């Protein structure tokens, strides 16, 4: 009942024209989104790697080709959900999930609660266990000129 | 008293001549000083958001920034006082916090004991459990080149 | 039993020709390796860091200048191993690492093992409480044009 375990996640993508932008399962309004092989997410694939990490199960990489034509568009909320559903396999529950998002635009105050019931529904956790934040990075780098989107996790678990 | 949940902070500040350098409460010699609305300190600001996230109370955009009569001029101290109050309010105890400043300059070694202690009482806690790390960038991109200060934290808190 | 804590850590070196590349006690053939003092292993440093962070005891400058005898010429493994004695003898048991490498290049991934085998080994943990994740940055920054790579750690410690 108390052998907790902790994980941590990074992602980033490129920001272009063409493609939608999707972040926390939300569609954003936007005439950029973020490239990928799959949709792209940067905040689903760093809370996937978290729990992989938390449960030493290795990362996303390793549990979901990146590269299989079939899988190009793939739903990271189905992923998401396939990583939670293997922690469970490997006997952790999940406690709780942290995260942030560093993005120059668009302005995403307006679905930060969306993304959080998203990751909340698909962990399923209650939402007072998920937290998503977001900000910029103060003008600075590529995340300062727009070229792309951060985001960072953290998820604590216990193997019960 | 096993609910435990972890939180994870980031913020990214840009140096800039005619302000005064304050990296956790500490005033430091130096000829350029943080960048922002606040005082603009950058590893204040970075545990805030992790004592936040690991109580799901969103981020410090959320919580501060509306004009609010009652934070103009708020210096960074006050506003983490004002976080560690509002994580108490939601029934949350802080077990520790850890930290890293990324700077290439000036020299923060001979001031991170201050920066703890001063964390330590703005938080209520012991000094053991509260920790601040210090390093370069190695050169690399605009911490390297000396434009900003970043800073890490991560947050342990319990729900009593 | 319950007295967790937690730690962070962050480290980069610069990746250009005419060193050796090692990540985690790996040497891994590339035509660039790691600049730094002692062998520059980014991952091992990541992680030493975020251990002298979840036991309150500072951060690996602190322990392991570059000046002292006592570690002239000590690896980064040497130095994970003393870091493991200091927490132990603060009181903490170690509970759980996990950590990212990102880096444009080589693929990392056929490495993952002896990496994980090392860490286990000099922290004395089973297997299965070290994790080692790797991605790209995809061509974003410093680190996506390969110029350098970028190691983040998570420990989780409780005290006895
Ligand atoms: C296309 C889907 C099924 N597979 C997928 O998305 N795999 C990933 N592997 N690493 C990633 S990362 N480095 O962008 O978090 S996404
Ligand atoms: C001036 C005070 C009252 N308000 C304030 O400091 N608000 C912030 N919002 N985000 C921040 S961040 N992203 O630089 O940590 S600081
Ligand atoms: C040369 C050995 C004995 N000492 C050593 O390597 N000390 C460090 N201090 N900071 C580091 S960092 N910033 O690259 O993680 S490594
Ligand atoms: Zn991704
Ligand atoms: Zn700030
Ligand atoms: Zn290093």
């Amino acid at each position: 009942s108390m052998d907790f375990r902790i994980g941590q996640g990074y992602d980033v993508h490129q920001l272009v024209p063409g493609r939608p932008l999707i972040i926390g399962g939300v569609t954003i309004p936007y005439e950029r989104g973020l490239l990928g092989h799959s949709d792209a997410d940067v905040l689903l694939h760093a809370i996937t790697d978290a729990l992989f990490g938390a449960a030493a199960l290795g990362d996303i990489g390793r549990h979901f080709s990146d590269t299989d034509p079939r899988f190009k568009g793939a739903d990271s909320r189905a992923l998401l959900r396939e990583c939670a559903s293997r922690v469970a396999q490997a006997g952790f529950a999940i406690r709780n999930v942290d995260s942030t998002i560093i993005a120059q635009a668009p302005k995403l105050a307006p679905h930060i609660d969306a993304m959080r019931a998203n990751i909340a529904a698909d962990l399923d956790l209650p939402l007072d266990r998920v937290n998503v934040k977001a900000k910029t990075n103060e003008k600075l780098g590529y995340l300062g000129r727009g070229e792309g989107i951060e985001a960072q996790a953290a998820a604590l678990v216990v193997r019960e």
